[PDB]
């Protein structure tokens, strides 16, 4: 019934906009559409594999939130197996390196590659994080598509593919799919290309000790019964006094102000009084998420590691289900397991499958890149498709298509009335993983606060110390890598 | 409670399934979200407009399932006036013409110009109208913006600026947010380029005498009770033997069967048990419609037929709010009025402008290509944004974005259980208009006679009789349309001859 804040999502964002609204002393209430919290993390337990993240899972340096946020629920975190070499497959063949991204060879290739990346940091360097509707070349860039901006960029078909690669990696939509401005920003906004690819000083150097989806679970563990499950908003009227938000399960819930921590297109599913303004009217029409089935293959043994590979696999190429793995093994080195993606469009067409025949064709894949018979004798599996799921819509993000940001994306945090905006698609920094998620609802939290009078509008963006325990490293590049020329600089010059 | 068929969505497409289904002795049920039906048909009667369509409202020749709705229901049409000149406004200029499309004196524009919207029809015959994403070439036309398309084709800016305003005013988008696959199979399952743009002999031709809205309100009045406004429909539960569809004022309706007869992306506001499927899952979150705000400006005569204009205005420019008019006067010559539209990115822009505003901005435009100052005094103004209905979404109708038809688009009509899809996007003549949303509706309607047995497979899709009010002009083309070289072509030619 009645409180002073109802929140509609119990995602992480949700559930760190409860913890800290609780904390301040106000009764917030959760609605969850679920049985269970967590929303795009889900740690699945059981004998065969003790606990998998079948979700979000991953956290480096520079996501202080979300690290100071699992630090204070209890939570420990382990490093990602990368001591050995990587792989990258492409044209039927391995090729072992070390370092973030494989080294090319062919010298042409070798500056148009170099350039590419470059050229992304560079453009991304004019796009404010806050603001990417206000780079200088705003239009010009959310017109284009990422196919464009690469074809334009890219003079050899092997850096191409790489790029595309790294697209559908990053984002899980194809290139075609998604404005050149959006991605230059969610590149960008995570602090660069290095920083974004990389396992160890990045993105994906670690996991926590018992899965992510104890952050969501042991929020819930605090705030007790003020969160409810099975309980989808429907209708949310703010014509009255007091908010009044409805359950499809016939539930009445009153709140002074709400927070709305769902993906932005999940916000259609709720129909409002009085209608929403016209511009988030549309733009909650216009942001998909990707498309994404997480697998894990278990073995007996971390097979790969005897043979000097730590388990990381980049895989080009139209017939590979998967094209890109990780070792999934616990920091015990047991449950040994490799984790792989499949991606965007080989998501549509490989659904159709059947569990067994998923397993089948991941496991001859993984034979071919690690060149190991031991590949083909997997003891277990287990996979998650996330473009099935009502309440997520994909996975792992909200893409946006072209002429989308520039038109509509001032919108995505400005507050309508009482309701307030969280979710990762509206953090500034970390956008799309959990770090994004703790930094929007708690952002969308102390707004409220602010609204209340209870604290100053400089308060309502606050910075956050860097963790003790996982320290960020410089981004550092050479200076060939800075100053080679790119092959139409070659060409110029001869 | 209890009925043999629930239709969701009172609009046209939902109101012909239910007349149908009604017709043939089943017990129906329509749940209207709105105070009204008609969705995107709205006619607004009033004292200073007598009658005026703020929504859909033009039917022409090759559209024959409208027609016999609208004449079984005792309605009657009229013809836009196109007697006098058309003007094609460019860089601050008006250039008065006849025929549909602005002719081109220049020759390599001239060449430019005629090969573009000959290959938008040469490429529309490679792609199927029941099944786009089977074109040979598919999944490159998809990959690809209508914007990159216009960027490979035209070797003149001027006829990029002409194509550029020929997408905006079909599908209310911007070049770049549209798939080329997309749109080339929209522009050919209208018939084509000049079917699509024209009025006389085009989509434009006609209007019905007391406006659209009344193919919704006289179908309601033939059902009676079975219509239910202020029903938005929330929860459909298909895990038991009958199919239950909940409302948000607290109603349970339960059927053998549903049709779904709302805007795809609608979709999302109603909560599915068991979940949709995967690929319509995801579906329905790619799917937008555009943006327009419909304008009508009265005024006390039609004076710019004095200076032999029709009214028909194609206004090209960055400054300018409407891109294109018609003469919307009624067939007795009096409330003499302009409708225009102000189309996808303008829509956003001015929509933040008062109506007072926005009526200045649309004279001052009008005085301007007019020639005429008569056109500083209106007496009248309505408008609708399109973009601010929580149950339309947008107008005209649905757009793909690059990369969704072919990966999608084989779901937008494949039935979910015991629901069927209808709605004018599920179309395959004239998606987009009120003619797709009766073959939709009247399609939807028969899938369901057959799963019941009570008709043939062979009858689901069935054919139309012409009309004989509204006779179908062919399309043609003359010798030199079809033969004169390409831009790139009579390079080729030169290069060739000089070796
Ligand atoms: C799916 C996925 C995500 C993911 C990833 C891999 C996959 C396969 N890998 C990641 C990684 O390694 N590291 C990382 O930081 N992130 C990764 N991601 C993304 C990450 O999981 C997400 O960014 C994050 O979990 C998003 O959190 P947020 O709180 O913003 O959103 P959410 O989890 O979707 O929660 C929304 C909740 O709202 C409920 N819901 C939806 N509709 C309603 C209604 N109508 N009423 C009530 N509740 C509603 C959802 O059920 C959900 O719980
Ligand atoms: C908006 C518009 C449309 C239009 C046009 C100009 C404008 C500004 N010009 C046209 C023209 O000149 N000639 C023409 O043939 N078409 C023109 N268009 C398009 C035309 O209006 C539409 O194609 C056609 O009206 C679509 O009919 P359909 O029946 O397919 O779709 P609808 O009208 O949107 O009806 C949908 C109904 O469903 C209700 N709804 C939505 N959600 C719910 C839920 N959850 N529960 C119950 N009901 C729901 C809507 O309220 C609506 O009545
Ligand atoms: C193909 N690419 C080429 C390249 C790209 C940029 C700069 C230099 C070279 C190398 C590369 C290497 C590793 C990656 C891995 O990137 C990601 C990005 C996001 C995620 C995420 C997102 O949460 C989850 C995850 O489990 O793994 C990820 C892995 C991408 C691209
Ligand atoms: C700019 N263009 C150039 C061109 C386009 C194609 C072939 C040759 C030249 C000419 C032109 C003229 C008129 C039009 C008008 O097109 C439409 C299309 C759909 C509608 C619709 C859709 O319902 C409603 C309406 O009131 O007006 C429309 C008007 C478009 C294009
Ligand atoms: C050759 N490609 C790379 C196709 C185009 C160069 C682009 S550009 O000419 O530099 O725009
Ligand atoms: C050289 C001028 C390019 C002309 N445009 C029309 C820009 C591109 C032609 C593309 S294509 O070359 O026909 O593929």
């Amino acid at each position: 019934n009645k409180c002073d804040v109802v929140v509609v999502g119990g995602g992480i964002s949700g559930m760190a906009a409860a913890k800290l609204l609780h904390d301040s002393g106000l009764n917030v209430v959760v609605l969850e559409a679920r049985d269970r919290v967590g929303g795009r993390t889900y740690t699945l337990r059981n004998q065969k594999v003790k606990y998998v993240d079948l979700g979000g899972s991953y956290v480096g340096p520079t996501q202080n939130r979300i690290l100071r946020l699992a630090k204070e629920l209890g939570l420990e975190t382990y490093k990602v197996n990368e001591v050995e070499r990587l792989i990258h497959h492409v044209k039927g063949k391995s090729y072992p390196f070390r370092g973030p991204f494989p080294p090319v060879w062919n010298p042409i290739t070798y500056l148009d590659h170099n350039n590419f990346w470059r050229t992304m940091d560079d453009m991304g360097r004019e796009i404010p994080s806050d603001a990417p509707w206000k780079a200088p070349l705003a239009e010009e860039w959310d017109n284009m598509t990422m196919k464009e901006l690469l074809d334009k960029l890219c003079w050899t078909e092997s850096a191409k593919q790489l790029a595309t690669l790294f697209v559908n990696l990053c984002v899980t939509a194809e290139t075609h799919e998604v404005s050149a401005l959006w991605f230059l920003w969610y590149v960008k906004q995570c602090g660069g290309t290095t920083r974004i690819i990389s396992t160890t000083n990045g993105g994906q150097e670690r996991k926590f000790v018992g899965g992510s989806g104890q952050v969501s679970e042991r929020i819930m563990d605090l705030l007790g019964d003020r969160v409810k499950l099975e309980r989808p908003v429907i209708y949310i009227d703010q014509t009255r006094e007091n908010v009044l938000v409805e359950t499809l399960n016939h539930e009445m819930y009153e709140a002074k102000y709400v927070i709305s921590a769902i993906p932005p297109t999940l916000g259609m599913k709720i129909h409002f009084n009085p209608p929403l303004p016209m511009m988030r009217n549309q733009m909650i029409t216009r942001v998909p998420l990707g498309s994404v089935i997480k697998c894990i293959v278990y073995y007996k043994e971390p097979f790969w590691r005897k043979k000097d590979y730590c388990g990381t696999m980049i895989i080009d190429g139209e017939e590979a289900p998967v094209a890109y793995t990780l070792d999934d093994t616990k920091p015990e080195g047991n449950y040994a397991a490799i984790m792989g993606f499949i991606l965007a469009h080989k998501a549509r067409k490989l659904a159709r499958l059947t569990k067994e025949e998923r397993l089948k064709k991941l496991c001859e894949l993984y034979a071919k890149v690690l060149g190991s018979l031991e590949a083909l004798e997997p003891v277990h599996y287990e996979e998650k498709n996330w473009c099935e799921e009502q309440y997520s819509g994909g996975c792992y993000t909200t893409y946006f298509p072209p002429g989308i940001l520039t038109q509509y994306g001032r919108v995505l945090r400005q507050p309508v009335d009482r309701i307030y905006f969280a979710g990762t698609e509206t953090a500034t920094h970390w956008s799309g993983y959990m770090e994004g998620a703790v930094e929007a609802g708690e952002r969308a939290a102390r707004e409220i606060l602010h609204a209340m009078g209870k604290i100053p509008e400089d308060e309502i963006w606050q910075s956050e110390p860097e963790s003790v325990d996982v320290p960020a490293q410089p981004i550092t590049t050479t200076f060939l890598e800075r100053h080679l020329p790119s092959v139409p600089g070659l060409l110029r010059l001869i």
